[PDB]
This record gives structure tokens, C-alpha cells and sequence, in this order.
């Protein structure tokens, strides 16, 4: 490994073959920050046997993300992750064909069906669980709270319900079944990073295999076939799998993968958002105020969804601070990469290209002043309208907040995710009293091993209590 003309700064580290494998794995954001300081906005580093070209200039992300698979490929790493984490291997298929197919079942008239179904499931699960436990305060971790209700409602919306004439007894069974899905799923979720790195102990391995075994049985095509009000998202996905001749037991494996892909972010996102509001009285008052004016003018007032500018900014800001996915490409053929300021750089076939929006634009102090601070109105202009104008190096940024990925490898459920988070926040702030146990609790650190998977998770939960509001 010697630099060719036109290639980025190259930094091999101290340890042979491994390189910066340890530093990157332990805390990728801290490590990559140091490397930005050392090398500027593009560098090639060696980590665990691979040469990773890191691009940290947000102005130059568009020259990379829209590139064809025959030049820059995202699918090889997804494929690898499917197998190593979820034990799914599927017949070769087109990712761009399937993403197009899937995204349609998550948009327009289907989204409207999902959005309506989501609100009644969120309501049924949240108010169902509170009514069962009774009218007093209930103590809970805020993550456990946010993740539980969103995943359980999300699961019931996408995977269907016990019954559709809709009874007291079917709704009660869905609360219990969905709680089982949540509690089992969470055991796998917690160990995802170790799964991906193959660092499970003998016991961890046995625990993971038993958890998978249960999840694969819960979400078997046979069990799902009896469920009512299944989503077009699900039904068309099942058909796609059948088309490829995938057996029912591998269908179940793929459905558990989809369970993670569709539910593994909303819960954690809402946790951080609610925590930031609980810690910032002026921010919470402005959110309450906006939702209350609409409430004063079981369906959801459409204005909560499409006319909540303060809430939109709160969600954008929350995600700015806590969404840390990797945008990752395999360099398929030797190529030239244009930077927005005139420069170009040579990418070598076999290298891995990594963009990390979390670091820039999201926590870039030249873009956002005090980027470490939650400022609820950061995405609002003084008149309360959505702020869309952000700058770096004397130029207006097209990409300034990128929690949903970019290019053709971006979130297929984004509108549904935003709508769902807003419905949950609305339900919590309007029906419930919600309180930190200790109002001076500090915001926990992330589990720093999770960088790159999507929404960050806290290294420990935050104790809260809630109740159905009494009068
Ligand atoms: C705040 C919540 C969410 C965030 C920040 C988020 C973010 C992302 C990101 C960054 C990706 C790119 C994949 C990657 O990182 O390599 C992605 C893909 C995807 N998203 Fe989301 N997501 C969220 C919620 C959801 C929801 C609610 C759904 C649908 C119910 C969904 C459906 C999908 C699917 C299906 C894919 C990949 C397609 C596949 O492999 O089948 N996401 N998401």
C-alpha cells in the first residue's frame, strides 16, 4: 500500500493488518474526529485488513451516493450483514428493484392506511397497558417505555392483529403477544454489535441462538397467516420471497430481519426526543403549546401530522444528535471522485468508502453553533417557519442533516417513521403525565460500540414515572 497519484492521504497506523480496528470499533466518532484533525476531509485508513477511504466533506457526498453499483456498491455489505447477524441468505436479487417495490407499499394510499392503523395500535397498546395497570403512577425506564410502545404498535401495524371485528379479548391478546415480541426482540437488539463483529462468547452465542429460534417461530409465515389487517408492506414482501422460492423457515428469518429494519430505530429516536424535552423546559412548553392549539383547533387531528413546525424541528434536532449510521460503499472499479471545491481523488478497486454524516454535517461546529447542545428551535427561523439554510466553507449545504441515509440506500419507511413518532409524542404529551424520577439526571452516554447501526442507544436507561393524566 503506497499512494498512487491523485489518491487521498493514506494512514496505515501502528499495528500490521489490524490497523485502527480497535479504535474504530470502540468509539468510531471520537477516532474519526481525531483523523479529521490530522488529515482533513478525506483520508484512507487501514482497519481490520481493509483500506477504508473516509469522506467527511458534506459538500462532496452527492458525487458518491448516487453512483451505480458497477462503480460503488452498497449491497455486498448489506448481504454480509443479513447473513452474519440474521442468518438470512436469499437468492441473488436486484436491491434497486426491491427497494422501489418496498418503498411504494410504504407511501401514498398505503402509508395513509398504515398511519391510521399505527395511531389505533399506539393508542390500544399505550392506553391498554395503562388501563390494565391502573390509574396511579407507574415507574419505568424511558427507553423501555418508548421502545416498548413504538415497536409493539409498529409490529401490530405491519404484521397484523389478533382480530378484525376488533374485540376487548383480541386487543388484550395483542398486548400480551406484542409484549412477548418486544421482550424477545430486545435480547437480540442488545447484542447486535457483537453479532456483527463475531465477538460473542459461548454463552452469548447460545443465548442468541435461542432468541432467534423463538423469534423465528413467532414470526413464521404460518403464524402470520392467521393475523388480521396485515399490511400491504408485509403481504407483498411475502409474495416477493415466495417468488424467489424461499422456504417458510427462511421467510421467517427474513421477517425478523425486517422486524429490526422497521422497528430498531423509532423507539430509540423517541426516547432521545422525549428525554431532550424533559431536560429542556422551554422546549417542552413550545411542543405542548403547538399540539394544544391544534387540539383546541379515535382519529388523530390531521394538523398534528402536517402542521407541527416546532415538533418537526424537535425531531430534526433530536436526530441530528443521536442518529449515527454509516454510509458505506465497496469500490468496485478504479475511479475518480470529484470534490465540490475543484479537487479530485482516486479510489482503488477493493477499498471501502465510508461517509459519516453524524460527524459532518451533523456535529460540525462550523455548520451548527455548539453542535453538542440540544437546541429545540435549531431548525426554525425566528418567525417559526422551518429553517432550511445551512452553510459550510462559504457555500449553502444541500445535505445538512442526514439521519435517513442517502443515495439509493436510504430509509424506505421515513414518512411512516416521522408520522409514528409524532403520533406517539402526541399521545404521551396529551394523555399522560410524564416525569423524570430525578429532574437533575444527566443525559446518559451512548453505547459507543453501536456507531454505524442507526439510532444510538443509551448505555443505561433513565428512570421516569408516568400516569394517565387524572382530571
Ligand atoms: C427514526 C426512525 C428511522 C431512521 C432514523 C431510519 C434510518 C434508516 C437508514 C439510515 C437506512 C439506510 C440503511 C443503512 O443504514 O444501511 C434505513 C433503511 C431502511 N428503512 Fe429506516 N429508519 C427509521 C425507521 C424506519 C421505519 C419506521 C421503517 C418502516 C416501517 C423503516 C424502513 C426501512 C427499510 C425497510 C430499510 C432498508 C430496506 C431493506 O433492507 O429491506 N425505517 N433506515
Amino acid at each position: 500500500r503506497t499512494r498512487r497519484p491523485g489518491e487521498p492521504p493514506l494512514d496505515l497506523g501502528s499495528i500490521p493488518w489490524l490497523g485502527y480496528a480497535l479504535d474504530f470499533g470502540k468509539d468510531a466518532a471520537s477516532f474519526l474526529t481525531r483523523m479529521k484533525e490530522k488529515h482533513g476531509d478525506i483520508f484512507t485508513i487501514l482497519v481490520g485488513g481493509r483500506y477504508v477511504t473516509v469522506l467527511l466533506d458534506p459538500h462532496s457526498y452527492d458525487a458518491v451516493v448516487w453512483e451505480p453499483r458497477t462503480r460503488l456498491d452498497f449491497h455486498a455489505y448489506a448481504i454480509f450483514l443479513m447473513e452474519r447477524i440474521f442468518d438470512v441468505q436469499l437468492p441473488h436479487y436486484s436491491p434497486s428493484d426491491e427497494k422501489a417495490r418496498m418503498k411504494l407499499t410504504l407511501l401514498h394510499r398505503e402509508l395513509q392506511a398504515l398511519t391510521e392503523a399505527m395511531y389505533t395500535n399506539l393508542h390500544a397498546v399505550l392506553l391498554g397497558d395503562a388501563t390494565e395497570a391502573g390509574s396511579g403512577w407507574h415507574e419505568m425506564g424511558l427507553l423501555d417505555f418508548s421502545y416498548s410502545f413504538l415497536l409493539r404498535a409498529g409490529y401490530l401495524t405491519l404484521y397484523g392483529i389478533e382480530a378484525l371485528p376488533r374485540t376487548h379479548e383480541s386487543q388484550a391478546q395483542d398486548r400480551v403477544h406484542s409484549a412477548d415480541v418486544f421482550h424477545t426482540f430486545r435480547q437480540l437488539d442488545r447484542l447486535l454489535p457483537k453479532l456483527a463483529r463475531g465477538s460473542l462468547s459461548v454463552g452469548d452465542k447460545d443465548h442468541m441462538c435461542s432468541v432467534k429460534s423463538r423469534l423465528w417461530k413467532l414470526l413464521s409465515p404460518a403464524r402470520l397467516a392467521r393475523r388480521a389487517h396485515r399490511s400491504k408492506w408485509l403481504e407483498s414482501y411475502l409474495l416477493h420471497l415466495e417468488e424467489m422460492g424461499v422456504s417458510e423457515e427462511m421467510q421467517a428469518r427474513a421477517l425478523v430481519l425486517q422486524l429490526w429494519a422497521t422497528q430498531g430505530n423509532m423507539g430509540p429516536a423517541a426516547f432521545w426526543l422525549l428525554l431532550f424535552l424533559l431536560k429542556n423546559p422551554e422546549a417542552l412548553a413550545a411542543v405542548r403549546g403547538e399540539l394544544e392549539s391544534i387540539l383546541w383547533q379515535t382519529t388523530l387531528p390531521q394538523k398534528v401530522l402536517d402542521s407541527t413546525p416546532v415538533l418537526d424541528s424537535v425531531l430534526s434536532e433530536s436526530l441530528r444528535l443521536t442518529a449515527a449510521p454509516f454510509i458505506t460503499r465497496e469500490v468496485v472499479v478504479d475511479l475518480a471522485m470529484p470534490m465540490a471545491d475543484g479537487r479530485e481523488f482516486n479510489l482503488r478497486r477493493g477499498d471501502r468508502l465510508l461517509l459519516f454524516p453524524f460527524l459532518s454535517p451533523q456535529r460540525d461546529p462550523e455548520i451548527y453553533t455548539d453542535p453538542e447542545v440540544f437546541k429545540y428551535n435549531r431548525f426554525l427561523n425566528p418567525d417559526g417557519s422551518e429553517k432550511k439554510d445551512f452553510y459550510k466553507d462559504g457555500k449553502r449545504l444541500k445535505n445538512y442533516n442526514m439521519p435517513w441515509g442517502a443515495g439509493h440506500n436510504h430509509c424506505l419507511g421515513r414518512s411512516y417513521a416521522v408520522n409514528s413518532i409524532k403520533q406517539f409524542v402526541f399521545l404521551v404529551l396529551v394523555h399522560l403525565d410524564l416525569e423524570l424520577i430525578n429532574a437533575d439526571v444527566e443525559i446518559p452516554e451512548f453505547d459507543l460500540s453501536r456507531y454505524g447501526f442507526g439510532l444510538m442507544q443509551p448505555e443505561h436507561d433513565v428512570p421516569v414515572r408516568y400516569r394517565i393524566r387524572p382530571h
